[PDB]
């Protein structure tokens, strides 16, 4: 993800790149 509400990490491990920038990584 990176726009949204439900953090793309919620029942995955930080396999994002997004995984240091809490600002970032979301869906809906």
């Amino acid at each position: 993800g990176g726009d949204g509400s439900i953090a793309e990490y919620f029942n995955r491990p930080m396999h994002i790149h997004d995984w240091q920038i809490m600002d970032s990584g979301y869906y809906g």
